[PDB]
């Protein structure tokens, strides 16, 4: 890895993102529809007879599963449960009737999930998709079916390129079994659309850095933070929340938004700015009196929405608008304002951004 323009690696691959985005689709969409062919001839079995799925990783990689299950249960109609690796190599766990190993993993190495995967080999999972992005490497080698991401490679120890084209790939394999099991297909189509969309609506989302320079203002001297979600767009909290942790060293914790008055609204004052995702009209009008409900110790609502949403900015809740997008790849869009909203906060603390402390 060479930096070339940047000043960090980690910039340099969130500015990558629609790039490697391209490839992670190079081949894979023909005759405009997924193409799952390097998978070769054994694949298609198996997954049509699929009734439950499990993924299993770490770090990022978790968050992008968690993502992909909302997907799975409303637009393929798949059972889908989540694990974090290490809970899952030391629990005797129920097993699923028929049940795919997905797990999610970067350089497919990652000592945890590496055994997680075994484990389901003599517990009788159907078998074993991987996804990842090393050619060869431990996990690919023991894996049935592979699904390399093809990110080039990330330098920089905060995952994000490789959080976005893990979540693409989820992605297709959503629209690979929502027609292997008859539905709809537009619910193929949908994904596909937004699939090919994808790409630029980041580059739109990146024009949109000076704006997020402009917001970590409010969040470079703050000790707290705590982002809310809620359903497939709560995981994209969970990344916000992570990588604000990570390069920032400043306490992020993610938050289901209908929960925030069983626990964290007590916890607001000045020293811990809320942030939403993508909230519908409806929730905002919740969030909107919570945190009134806390004007007086100073707390801050920073919403991202559609500027299709025409929600407007009060005194303490401050709307920052983004472009619409498809719902369907929204949780990709709204990554990346929080990659680089985390960013800006570590480059004016002028913290590690590449290697962080203890990570």
């Amino acid at each position: 890895g060479d930096k070339g323009i940047y000043r960090h690696y980690m910039q340099k691959e969130i500015y990558e993102q629609p790039n490697a985005i391209k490839n992670t689709l190079t081949g894979r969409i023909s005759h405009g529809q997924v193409d799952l062919s390097e998978l070769g001839p054994n694949a298609d079995e198996l997954l049509s007879k699929v009734e439950h799925i499990q993924i299993l990783a770490c770090g990022t990689s978790y968050n992008s599963g968690m993502v992909s299950r909302y997907w799975f249960e409303s637009l393929a109609g798949i059972p889908c449960d989540v694990e974090i690796a290490s809970e899952f190599r030391y629990r005797k766990s129920a097993v699923r009737r028929n049940s795919l190993m997905i797990t999610l993993s970067q350089s497919g190495e990652t000592a945890d999930t590496l055994a997680g995967l075994r484990l389901s080999k003599e517990l009788g999972y159907l078998g074993s998709l991987a996804i990842c992005n090393v050619p060869g490497s431990s996990l690919v080698r023991e894996s049935d079916l592979a699904l390399m991401t093809n990110a080039g490679t990330e330098i920089g120890v905060a995952s994000t390129k490789a959080f976005t084209t893990q979540l693409t790939v989820l992605l297709m394999l959503v629209a690979k079994l929502s027609r292997l099991k008859g539905l709809d297909a537009s619910i193929e189509h949908d994904i596909v659309h937004g699939l090919q969309a994808l790409p630029s609506r980041i580059e739109q989302m990146l024009s949109q850095d000076k704006r997020i320079e402009a917001l970590a203002e409010d969040f470079s001297d703050k000790h707290h933070a705590l982002f809310l979600g809620r359903g497939d767009q709560y995981p994209i909290a969970l990344e916000g929340a992570l990588k604000l942790k990570e390069i920032s060293y400043i306490h992020a914790e993610a938050y289901a938004a209908g929960e925030l008055k069983h626990g964290p609204l007590a916890l607001i004052d000045a020293d811990m700015p809320v942030i939403v995702v993508a909230p519908n009209n409806e929730l905002l009008e919740k969030l909107k009196s919570n945190i009134e409900e806390v004007r007086a110790r100073g707390g801050q609502l920073y919403v991202f929405a559609d500027q299709d949403a025409g929600f407007v900015s009060s005194d303490n809740m401050h709307i920052i608008e983004m472009p619409h997008v498809e719902e369907v790849i929204a949780p990709i869009f709204y990554t990346v304002p929080l990659q680089l909203l985390a960013y800006h906060v570590a480059l004016i603390k002028g913290t590690d951004v590449d290697q962080p402390r203890n990570l």
